[PDB]
């Protein structure tokens, strides 16, 4: 099982005062190295929405209802995932100008952690060793 998890208003006010915000245990570390495996694999650009070709990207962003809290953080009726990537080091993740990005770690100690932004990615904030990948989602209304 998994507890449901909950915006409080103070990471509300976390987004609010800084542009972005930084969750330990975002997503379920099985569902990101699992969906991971399967974009190693995917592999025979490749990286861009990988969620065209792989349910799991969906399945996660469903699941973990990281569009109904990007629209909660950016007090949007709704969001819906609109384009991904699946990067391999933080300089891949260029300007989007979609309402909500959101950072997902899918491998290594900060795996399952996840980064709610928008605008370009806050550079200081969050990073992953260079074994690591990640995947950009981003929202739009």
């Amino acid at each position: 099982s998994r507890m449901r998890a909950v915006l409080h208003l103070e990471h509300k006010r976390y987004f609010q005062n800084h542009g972005h915000i930084l969750f330990e245990g975002l997503a379920p570390v099985s569902d990101c190295k699992q969906l991971e495996a399967e974009l190693k694999l995917f592999l025979k650009r490749w990286r861009e929405n990988v969620h065209r070709t792989l349910p799991g990207v969906q399945m996660i962003v469903k699941r973990v209802r990281l569009d109904h809290l990007a629209a909660e953080l950016t007090h949007r009726s709704r969001v819906a995932l609109v384009r991904d990537l699946w990067v391999q080091k933080q300089e891949e993740i260029l300007f989007d100008d979609c309402d909500c990005s959101v950072l997902l770690c899918l491998s290594g100690e900060k795996a399952g952690w996840g980064l709610f932004f928008s605008g370009e990615y806050p550079q200081d904030v969050f990073d992953w060793g260079a074994g690591d990948t990640a995947i950009i989602l981003r929202f739009s209304s």
